[PDB]
Order: structure tokens, then C-alpha cells, then sequence
């Protein structure tokens, strides 16, 4: 149970550009399509019918939390692009802490997409849906907007095919825990297996580890969704990378495209490629296709 006039006034007029009315929406909270540490994702309808999703945030109760989480999230009202999830409102009720509504992805997540055996995408396939994502980071990074945990989990895919950068804003949430660990500086759980080795050292990300998080989702597609260093224990992973050792060239992942990988994990930031060289590369190499 949120009160508004407990929240900063500035958060609340930001908030109400976006609002969605309780009538407008009707929740079907017997069919989950994702959970999350903060609460789950439902199906849902918006009203003229539209399919999308409401992600809870019920087990956020405390008012600071959730002002915390709406101030950092609330930009995602600003933002537009082909390639990174829009926000349809959020739904402010009486009971409950606001329920966050997004457009509805009708082919989930790219991970399980590129894992299911009856998709068998091809080399083309792959590149194309990175190339996708990283125009969708190219448009976050113009806005000076640092993601912190990019990986193919995290990127979906719409009824058109076209891959929506995601959990970023009011839909930020660990979606699978398996894959995030508290074995880093900040004991908080943190996607490590996917962190720049100057983010596992000094607890700071910017738009260039997001890089390196993109280098290993292109390896990710180049595998259809094998989990980055199986065999390298969390505890291990920072003296892994110290040591200069990256991801292995998967099978069926062009030359070039590898190239670009390790550009991408280039131990200083500085060096690694900006998401508009990444586009311009990637462009390359899936047009040979
Ligand atoms: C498979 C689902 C649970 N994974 C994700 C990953 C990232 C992300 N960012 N936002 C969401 C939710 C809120 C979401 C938005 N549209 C959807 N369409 C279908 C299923 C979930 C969502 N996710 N979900």
C-alpha cells in the first residue's frame, strides 16, 4: 500500500505523464510469463484491447525502495527506439505497490528463443538479431544511459522479430537467478559471468562494460544460449580474465566476428569499440551473409 504524498513531488509529476487508471487494465494473475525478485510478470490487457505485460513490484514494500526504484527506472518514458523496450504506463492503485506495463513480447526472451531446437536459427539468424541489439545499445549509449546487465536473457523478441533491449528501468529485475552470484565486491547478486573485469575491481559500470557484457551476448547467439564459462567457478572468475583468458571462438561463429569479441573484452575500456563502431562492423559481416 504506496501513498503518493509520501513520494518526492517531482517523482509523482514524472510518474503521472504515465499513468495508466485501474479501470483501463485487467490483470490475469493465474498466468505468470516471468518472475522476478521484485514480483512476477502476468499477462495482462490493456484498454480496444491491447495484449501486454504487468510486471509486479509487490515485494517491494518498503516507500523508500520504491521511490528509489521509480527515480532510476522513470526515463524509460523518455527513451524511443526499434531495438529497446518502450513502457506503456504504470498502474497506480489504492493496494499494491504500481504494477510496471510493458508491450508484450510474443517470442519471449532471445536465450530460450535461440535454445529451442525447433527454431534452429542459422549463422545469419544470429548476427542479424545482435546487429539488433546493438543498435538498441547504440541509442542507450547516446543517451548516456549505462544498462549493467546486458546478456541474452535480458533482450526479447517481438511478434515482428525485431529484439527489444530489456530489463533496463521500471522493468529491471533478476529473471533468472541461476545466473547472477554474490562472489564480487559488492555482495550484492551481480551477472559476474557477464561483468568487465574493471567492473568486478572497482564496482563502477559505464557504457564500455556494457561493451564487454554485449562481446559475451554475441557469443552467446554464436552458441544458441551456451552459458558462458561453464567450467570457471564464480570465485574464479576475476584472476580468470586477469590472466588475459576470454571466451573460446565458438563453432560456427565467422572469424571476424570473434575479432570482434575480443574487441569487446579488451582489458582497457578505453580501447574497446563504441556501440556505433559495433553496428557499423557487425553490419559488415552480416551483409557477406
Ligand atoms: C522470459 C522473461 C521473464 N524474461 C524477461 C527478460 C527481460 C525483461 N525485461 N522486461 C521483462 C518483462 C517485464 C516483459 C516485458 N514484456 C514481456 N513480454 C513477455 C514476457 C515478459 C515480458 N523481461 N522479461
Amino acid at each position: 500500500h504506496i501513498d503518493l504524498s509520501a513520494l518526492n513531488p517531482e517523482l509523482v509529476q514524472a510518474v503521472q505523464h504515465v499513468v495508466i487508471g485501474p479501470s483501463s487494465l485487467i490483470v490475469h494473475f493465474n498466468e505468470v510469463i516471468g518472475r522476478g525478485h521484485f514480483g512476477c510478470v502476468y499477462h495482462g490487457t490493456l484498454l480496444k484491447k491491447i495484449h501486454c505485460a504487468v510486471k509486479s513490484l509487490n515485494r517491494i514494500t518498503d516507500i523508500g525502495e520504491v521511490s528509489q526504484f521509480l527515480t532510476e527506472g522513470i526515463i524509460m518514458k523518455d527513451f524511443s527506439h526499434p531495438n529497446v523496450l518502450s513502457l506503456l504506463g504504470i498502474c497506480l492503485r489504492s493496494e499494491g505497490s504500481p504494477l510496471v506495463v510493458l508491450p508484450y513480447m510474443k517470442h519471449g526472451d532471445l536465450r530460450n528463443f535461440i535454445r529451442n531446437e525447433t527454431h534452429n536459427p542459422t549463422v545469419k539468424d544470429l548476427i542479424g538479431f545482435g546487429l539488433q541489439v546493438a543498435k538498441g545499445m547504440k541509442y542507450l549509449a547516446s543517451k548516456k544511459f549505462v544498462h549493467r546487465d546486458l546478456a541474452a536473457r535480458n533482450c526479447m523478441l517481438d511478434e515482428k522479430f525485431t529484439v527489444k533491449v530489456a530489463d533496463f528501468g521500471l522493468a529491471r529485475d533478476m529473471y533468472d537467478k541461476e545466473y547472477y552470484s554474490v562472489h564480487n565486491k559488492t555482495g550484492a547478486k551481480l551477472p559476474v559471468k557477464w561483468m568487465a573485469l574493471e567492473s568486478l575491481q572497482t564496482q563502477k559500470f559505464t557504457t564500455k562494460s556494457d561493451v564487454w557484457s554485449f562481446g559475451v551476448l554475441l557469443w552467446e547467439l554464436m552458441t544458441r544460449g551456451a552459458p558462458p564459462y561453464p567450467d570457471v567457478n564464480t570465485f574464479d572468475i576475476t584472476v580468470y580474465l586477469l590472466q588475459g583468458r576470454r571466451l573460446l571462438q565458438p563453432e560456427y561463429c565467422p572469424d571476424p566476428l570473434y575479432e570482434v569479441m575480443l574487441k569487446c573484452w579488451h582489458p582497457k575500456a578505453e580501447m574497446r569499440p563504441s556501440f556505433s563502431e559495433l553496428v557499423s562492423r557487425i553490419s559488415a559481416i552480416f551483409s557477406t551473409f
